[PDB]
């Protein structure tokens, strides 16, 4: 059966509240007491929209002392925005003070401006990538890795404090690039994606290829872990449910050229969002959505993410958690 | 009256251990909950001594939801490891997570492997610490700063999430450098210092050149912070508590040339540091240590402790950060953080 998780795009009531963390901590207290398996934080920068976590390992300490089981994972470091060593560094204080309950997904970044944070590694930053989870999970395991100190000289170096978890659940994130869902299978690595930019038929094939791929390496397929994000709201009135969550939703995928292309063509405009909230979202009812559940189960989707912080009002998402635990139950 | 705080090296019971953060949580929610004014966590790189906080927000922001009143500061934050982007982003984060209680001392770095990080950072860290403060408060503050992104282009960024305090409360790390502590008045920034390596006599003129060049610049004398890091461990006997610390401090004193011998030079002990055998350095390093306890650290009674808070007062310290997790056992640790609190029941 699929597993349920929250998901975060990192959104807030104001760019001036109070209270920004409100929606955040709500949901991942809910999800943690009623069997949801993860809760899913970002990495996002210099924009207020979408801008609660700039450093998901940060929220990740604060979430491990707010809940008790669930896993907390990043949906997506960009790790070419980072040294290696603070990545483990970081997610194992959070592993510590989790006793173990942390996952990273790892992601390449593509947008030139987050690359102020490391302006000499855009343009091979995804061949940076993989190199740095490789780097990541040596740090991770107790070896020790060979770095240029300050006056160059190569050094030898562990990085504290040791995790708990002997070896780091990882993820590659990934849209729809057939070549990548077979480097993860390589790895031994999950993979996180989205029916954003792809077709479900797509993502059947690209599961399979993963699966192969994985095998093909040693590993053993039950390793493999499938994670799909997903646009969630749940409610117990199919077209009250979709109304509420049209306007935001729709904000969102229109906000960018890229976003509204890759809809219409993941699709085959109101024409795209009725069939995407149909098909590749999670809006509606727990018997609506459960027929969504049952087609990604089938393909071989272990895990949904479970997107809940769209834009929707926070009232009305805390209030539709008793619906999406419902969603959840009746997939089991 | 000197406001009392915690401040932690980092140290954890074993390197497996699979509850790493233990004293720190207890000495936290202990401190919240007795009218301490802040716990200060550090930043330290490859080593498992000391190294329980590789990145000291992300150690603050769990402190944030265990504590409720408590200041939540960094001691330090080694600033030319970071992009000063990713400073102002977490401290905010954890700035919102606490309802605005935190505060940062910067750093500029000494050890070129932790330079490691930043490998082109090392030789300029002085002046690129100082020029990164600058960027840090700018960004707290809401501007946008021009930076290159990834293919070489200008442009103009702010840093969310936006913080809940106005102003940063920041701080200045400084040994006994006479230009770093005017440097921070000239800022408007605190001090944090300790007397590992310099007298209370030299902080008193230290301290004195800090004020000094406050009002010079423009700002309040009452807005000077000056926070003292202090090695602490206080208990009823005044022997036996002494005793107990007395190992676990002195393996850190000779833990280095520096720290030693900077310890030695700083308690007015000569030496030939060339001629000195290891039996010569047991009765060195016994006798600066218990100079070190009478007269520069909380290791002791309530009452032999509050002489020394009373002196620290007078040359006008405003806080004493105790340094509680040096080596002694954490369970004899717990038991002596409730006559810490009698010490500062004492000075108020």
């Amino acid at each position: 059966t699929v597993q349920f998780s929250l998901y975060y795009f990192g959104n807030y009531e104001s760019e001036f509240s109070h209270d920004k963390y409100n929606l955040l901590f709500a949901g991942a207290k809910y999800a943690d007491q009623h069997g949801f398996t993860a809760v899913w934080i970002p990495e996002r920068h210099f924009h207020a929209f979408g801008g609660f976590s700039p450093n998901p390992s940060v929220i990740a300490a604060a979430i491990a002392r707010e809940t008790k089981q669930i896993q907390i994972r990043s949906g997506s470091v960009v790790l070419p925005l980072h040294h290696p060593i603070r990545v483990v560094e970081e997610w194992s204080v959070v592993d510590n003070l989790s006793q173990g309950r942390v996952g990273i997904s790892f992601a390449s970044g593509w947008n030139p401006n987050d690359f102020a944070l490391a302006p000499q590694s855009f343009g091979n930053h995804r061949e940076l990538m993989f190199q740095g989870i490789e780097t990541v999970r040596k740090l991770w395991r107790g070896e020790f890795i060979q770095v240029q100190n300050g006056v160059g000289k190569s050094i030898s170096v562990q990085a504290f404090p040791r995790p708990m978890q002997a070896e780091l659940p990882d993820w590659i994130t990934v849209v729809n690039n057939p070549e990548t869902y077979i480097k993860a299978g390589e790895m031994g690595s999950g993979v996180l994606t989205n029916l954003m930019g792809q077709s479900i038929e797509d993502l059947a094939e690209n599961i399979a290829l993963y699966r192969e791929s994985l095998e093909k390496h040693g590993y053993n397929p039950a390793s493999g872990k499938v994670t799909v994000l997903l646009h969630t709201f749940v409610g117990q009135d199919l077209e009250q449910t979709r109304e509420i969550a049209r306007q935001p939703l729709c904000d969102y995928l229109k906000s960018s050229v890229a976003l509204f292309q890759n809809l219409v063509k993941s699709q085959g405009l109101s024409a795209a969002y009725n069939r995407y909230v149909q098909s590749s979202a999670l809006i509606g009812t727990p018997a609506s959505c459960a027929e969504v559940i049952a087609k990604l189960q089938a393909i071989g989707v272990d895990e949904v993410a479970c997107l809940i912080d769209f834009g929707v009002n926070t009232p009305a998402v805390v209030e539709s958690l008793p619906d999406l635990n419902a969603l959840r139950e009746l997939c089991q």
